[PDB]
């Protein structure tokens, strides 16, 4: 109808971070309540492919093919909510997450915390089994988000252990890609949610370097008390992964088809209308005011995030 295709919301393509006045203009005109889904993860891990499946439209995001490996940004695509009439689904696709283990450039990395704080549901996307690097990566953006939260008006006086925090801050979904691991414990099979809870399991009482072990896991667990995990096989034999989008659905792996259907159905039925601290529903212009408020507080701010 009137909602256009993906556009930059904020990126650093040409020098420094710039907010796209055209993206605010689009948000300003979205009078309907919005459901906001943000996705964060390393370059070319299939983030855009998955967000395009949520939108159910052609000509969606292609960040892995058109953004350079060093750019950071948030890209926005608003569509009618595929399952909730008179609701708009706001898709926030991001790029430029750095690998902390390799000392990747962290300048402007606060925009990934921004994407999380704008979201109804935050999707963290990584390849393979849950390993130390993926955990450390998640821990970094969680600490950054908590820092920005603790120090800005939208998040002020909303302690992580309260019920307001649990209810009105973003739900969390970890998507694991090219995942071939057997979801088994002692011959007995376990779910992907089970796998995630196991990876976040706390050492019970253990203390010398056991309560050091719990610290990053407790940070994640308490910042994201609403958690879900989805696993995705290779989409298709590697031969064909160059341009997955061009493949016909019947040429995908059948388990991948089911795994994408499951993810999409969960997100589109379970992600709530974005809400402020306190429960106030958020619509287009209200989201735009959140963007402005955060960007100004972080720009004008004194301390590092
Ligand atoms: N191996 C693998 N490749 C994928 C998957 N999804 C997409 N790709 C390919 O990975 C590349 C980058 O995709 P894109 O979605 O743009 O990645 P983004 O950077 O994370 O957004 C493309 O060539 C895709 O065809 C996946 O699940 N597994």
């Amino acid at each position: 109808i009137n909602l256009p295709g993906p556009m930059s919301l904020i990126d650093n393509t040409k020098g420094q971070l710039v907010v796209n006045p055209e993206a605010l203009k689009i948000l300003s005109a979205i009078t309907q309540p919005v459901v906001v889904v943000a996705i964060v993860g390393l370059y070319r891990t299939g983030k855009s492919y998955l967000m395009n499946k949520l939108a159910g439209k052609k000509n969606g995001f292609s960040l892995g093919s058109t953004v350079k490996s060093h750019t950071k940004g948030i890209w926005m695509w608003c569509v009618p909510h595929p399952k909730k009439p008179e609701h708009t689904l706001v898709l926030l696709d991001t790029e430029g997450l750095g690998d902390i283990e390799k000392g990747d450039n962290e300048n402007d990395s606060w925009i990934f915390a921004l994407a999380i704080l704008l979201s109804s549901t935050f999707v963290y996307n990584s390849m393979g089994t849950i390993n130390q690097q993926a955990m450390d990566q998640l821990h970094y953006v969680t600490e950054l988000t908590d820092r920005i939260k603790a120090n800005s008006s939208p998040g002020n006086n909303s302690v992580d252990d309260s019920a307001d925090f649990v209810s009105f801050f973003p739900a969390f979904v970890w998507t694991l890609r090219d995942f071939t691991l057997e979801l088994e414990v002692d011959g007995e099979p376990i779910t992907a949610d089970d796998y995630l809870e196991l990876s976040l399991k706390l050492r019970k009482g253990t203390d010398k370097k056991s309560k050091s072990f719990n610290d990053p896991r407790l940070c994640i667990r308490k910042f994201f008390p609403k958690r879900k995990c989805f696993v995705f096989d290779w989409p298709a034999p590697k031969k064909y992964l160059a341009h997955l989008e061009q493949l016909k659905e019947e040429e995908l792996n059948p388990d991948f088809i089911e795994q994408v259907a499951e993810f999409c159905s969960y997100i589109l039925s379970h992600s709530n209308v974005k809400t402020l601290s306190g429960g106030i529903p958020v619509n287009g212009p209200r989201l735009e005011s959140l963007v402005l408020t955060y960007v100004n507080a972080i720009s004008s701010g004194d301390l590092p995030c």
